[PDB]
């Protein structure tokens, strides 16, 4: 299995870049509206604990530079919703996609356009972290940059990327600017909580190995989700929701393996290790393929 | 640091649906000329030996529907060179970026756009195995999707996809058409070489996770280039020549470590082994990065 991104060039169309001061990042245009971080309306001086709301007041149209490439896009309106700036340009991106904005939850993956100057660099999967980050690769420049899942032509934007923890992950908002996780758009020292492994997407990697006839792990006992739920606590791994469990329907009916079988599969995995054992050739347990993503490369 | 793959946006623009008789795979449509994989061209019973030039001669123009989006291109003309099919077309692809055709050497990285019915599906990494096979992840009617790099805007084909081994990897051709390595698009079981282990790329990788705050695996010892070799042959890694010595450059004087100093590392490594720690996240030794990527990525 290989970690997949989607195809990219329905995003690429929409990447600008903005200026404010000598700050320049990314922003998605979509229709006649750009979304950048609001971070861009800050100067040196203003990062450490700024006043949003009063360095907006003191900004106008005219301040803010949109470039498509080096094309100037005129900004004919401002605002602010939570940590994103909505400058309203003049111009209805024509290469707009069908999209919607979505709010993601902890196990979830998506596509990376990492992104400088508007101009996209490189695109991966990345799974968010049950603590609301993300092992992504940015450097300087690369606020903006959003990612992404599409279905049928339909590009759900689910992140923005705004910042960089000191254990060199990754954190930022949906596309409404509501943070993902406890973390501030403020040039602070700020601590990812500790993190767990991803239950959902282990499970749908076993199912993974099933469908490819890799199952010596399939054992003869069940659970409950409940008591299952308290066993994995003990080894650092997510509870599982309801949505979980019926998020692995479809594999559960492709492998004819109930999801609480395999769960006590996992189980004995968790309290006994793999003895040398692998799967999928693997001695590690692959906890960033989620459900979908198994049935994605499978199909 | 994560395996990052090209915008794929300039490449979507070009892929199309080729149909004869009741195959389909997918084309790279550039300006008035669509390339394809030539055994679209073949029946069930022809594909066990098919003789290509007899097969192609009687196949007129109208045989071949090709499809953009919705839209029909009509065929024009054919042509074969070596396993790749020209259908020329009445219509220029708008959409042809700025590209060239190059022949990629054993160790390089290219992205590849996996495709559907003319449609794009998901892009990532791959690199060229020594043995000329590629790891990639193709299904049924995946033929045609292509490889390539970009540089400044400008698109260079390596590869398009032809045939998956009974081993799992992947084989293909480059733009004219010329397989990498011994393998013919005839239907039956064909083995690879014995694949080795890409030193140089091992190594970039070892750099990459210094420059990314990691350092577990370093030594003080050194190692001659010959008598790194001998150990390096012996475990099946190819050989490093100068010319990787000096490509590594950058890499050692970004973190001040000689690269004879991470070759003994290396050694070390390999004749230790990880002992089931990790290096930056993985079990085994990478070696599809190659020195450009580290750069590219890291800075
Ligand atoms: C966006 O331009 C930038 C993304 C950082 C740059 C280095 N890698 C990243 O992911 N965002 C910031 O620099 C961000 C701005 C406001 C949230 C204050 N601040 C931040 O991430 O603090 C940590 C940091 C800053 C500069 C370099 C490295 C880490
Ligand atoms: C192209 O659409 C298709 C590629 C994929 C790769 C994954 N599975 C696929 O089907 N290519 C072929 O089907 C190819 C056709 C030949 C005429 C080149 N055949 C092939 O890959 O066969 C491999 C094979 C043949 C006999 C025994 C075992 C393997």
């Amino acid at each position: 299995f290989r970690k997949m991104a989607f195809p990219s060039g329905k995003v690429e169309g929409c990447m600008v870049q903005v200026t404010c001061g000598t700050t320049t990042l990314n922003g998605l245009w979509l229709d006649d509206v750009v979304y950048c971080p609001r971070h861009v309306i800050c100067t040196s001086e203003d990062i450490l604990n700024p006043n949003y709301e009063d360095l907006l007041i003191r900004k106008s149209n005219h301040n803010f530079l949109v470039q498509a490439g080096n094309v100037q896009l005129r900004v004919i309106g401002h605002s602010m919703q939570n940590c994103v700036l909505k400058l309203k340009v003049d111009t209805a991106n024509p290469k707009t996609p069908k999209y919607k904005f979505v709010r993601i939850q902890p196990g979830q993956t998506f596509s990376v356009l990492a992104c400088y100057n508007g101009s996209p660099s490189g695109v991966y999967q990345c799974a968010m972290r049950p603590n609301f980050t993300i092992k992504g690769s940015f450097l300087n420049g690369s606020c903006g940059s959003v990612g992404f899942n599409i279905d049928y032509d339909c590009v759900s934007f689910c992140y923005m990327h705004h910042m960089e923890l000191p254990t060199g992950v990754h954190a930022g908002t949906d596309l409404e600017g509501n943070f993902y996780g406890p973390f501030v758009d403020r040039q602070t020292a700020q601590a990812a909580g500790t993190d767990t492994t991803i239950t959902v997407n282990v499970l749908a990697w076993l199912y993974a190995a099933v469908i490819n006839g890799d199952r010596w792990f399939l054992n003869r006992f069940t659970t409950t989700l409940n008591d299952f739920n308290l066993v994995a606590m003990k080894y650092n791994y997510e509870p599982l929701t309801q949505d979980h469990v019926d998020i692995l329907g479809p594999l559960s009916a492709q492998t004819g393996i109930a999801v609480l079988d395999m769960c006590a599969s996992l189980k004995e995995l968790l309290q006994n290790g793999m003895n040398g054992r692998t799967i999928l050739g693997s001695a590690l347990l692959e906890d960033e393929f989620t459900p979908f993503d198994v049935v994605r490369q499978c199909s």
